């Protein structure tokens, strides 16, 4: 290790916005507070000086962006209250107004979290875990936060991912949400603007490690088409990616690259395609490591460890 890695929580929580090549990267330190690393032409940050909150020690972590124009970051208080880290350009960062809500979630739950494509509103769809398993969905149309859409029964601890597009020839946003059931199964929830939430689970992955993380992300959206990519810690100790690509569908399921026991992961990625994926792999133990994908060469390892490890 390094003395700046040992500043990382193990298995931390991941969470990364972005705007084409210019990237922000969310995680946990060993004494609780949320720092971000930033990537401008080089990575920088991540240090006791870069805290934009204060979270339970082993919150889940989720953010969201309009460009780097706005981000939101999510995390639980000690009382597994959703709360918000709001940026906006020329404002800075401040707390949002999630906490004043009170949405009491499981202390074991995660958080997805997606701004609605387009639109120029701040329009946001979180989704978190409910005492009583269900996966709930809270909104924020500009009136003040409300609960949403509830999505049923998951696995307790289930991890969730969530993106959101719009169809190029569609007058609203499409959005997925994938997540564990009780049988272990991974499946996918799906919002279309006209069918609103479809009644059917699908499956994309028959069995995965209980509470394995799960992070999705989408590109190339166009006349009902769309790119998905699906991430999750499976039980060789690597992420694995479920492919849907339009015409094929779900059809290729792989290993990606090895990760410590319980990693968590994030995923963003803009046009091309590129890919970034974040997680912990042992590298200097603690620290952040990054995976990448581009037509220039396909799958490659990236930073080796983020900072503040180096
Ligand atoms: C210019 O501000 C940076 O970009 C913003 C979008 C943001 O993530 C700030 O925290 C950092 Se700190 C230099
Ligand atoms: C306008 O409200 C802000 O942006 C919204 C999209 C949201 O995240 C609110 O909680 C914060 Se509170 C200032
Ligand atoms: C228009 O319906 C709302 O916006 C959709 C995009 C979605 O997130 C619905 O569950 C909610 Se219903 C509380
Ligand atoms: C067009 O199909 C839908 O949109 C795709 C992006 C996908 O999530 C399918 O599972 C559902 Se249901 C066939
Ligand atoms: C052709 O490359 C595919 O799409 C890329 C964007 C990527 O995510 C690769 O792992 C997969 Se491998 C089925
Ligand atoms: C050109 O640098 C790459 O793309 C950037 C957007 C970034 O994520 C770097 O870590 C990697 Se390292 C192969």
């Amino acid at each position: 290790s390094t003395p700046g890695a040992q500043e990382v929580l193990f298995r931390t929580g991941i969470a990364a916005v972005n705007s084409t090549n210019h990237l922000r990267v969310y995680f946990q330190d060993s004494h609780g507070s949320i720092r971000e690393s930033l990537y401008e032409s080089g990575w920088a940050n991540g240090t006791a000086k870069n805290v934009i909150a204060k979270a339970k020690l082993g919150t889940p972590l989720a953010a969201t962006s309009k460009e780097l124009k706005n981000i939101r970051v999510y995390s639980l208080t000690e009382d597994n209250v959703l709360q918000e880290a709001a940026y906006d350009s020329g404002s800075g960062w401040y707390n949002g107004a999630l906490a004043g809500a009170k949405f009491t979630v499981a202390p074991y739950s995660r958080i997805g979290s997606v701004f609605l494509a387009g639109t120029n509103a701040l329009q946001l769809r979180i989704y978190a875990q409910k005492t009583d398993n269900t996966i709930q969905e809270y909104m924020w149309n500009g009136d003040g936060w409300k609960e949403g859409t509830n999505l049923g029964v998951a696995l307790p601890g289930t991890g969730i991912g969530v993106t959101c597009w719009r169809y190029t020839d569609y007058d609203g946003p499409s959005i997925r949400v994938w997540f564990q059931t009780d049988n272990l199964k991974l499946v996918q929830r799906a919002y279309d603007p006209h069918t609103g939430w479809y009644k059917e689970l699908t499956t994309i992955f028959d069995k995965a490690p209980p509470r394995c993380a799960i992070a999705a992300t989408n590109f190339n959206p166009g006349k009902s088409s769309i790119y998905m990519r699906i991430y999750f810690v499976n039980s060789d100790n690597t992420i694995w990616q479920v492919c849907w690509d339009h015409g094929q569908g779900y059809h290729d399921k792989r290993t990606i690259t090895p990760v410590i026991q319980g990693s968590e992961i994030a995923i963003i990625s803009w046009e091309g395609p590129e890919l970034r994926l974040y997680f912990q792999n042992g590298t200097y133990v603690s620290a952040i490591s990054e995976w990448t994908w581009g037509k220039a060469h396909g799958s490659q390892l990236g930073r080796r460890a983020l900072p503040p490890a180096e």
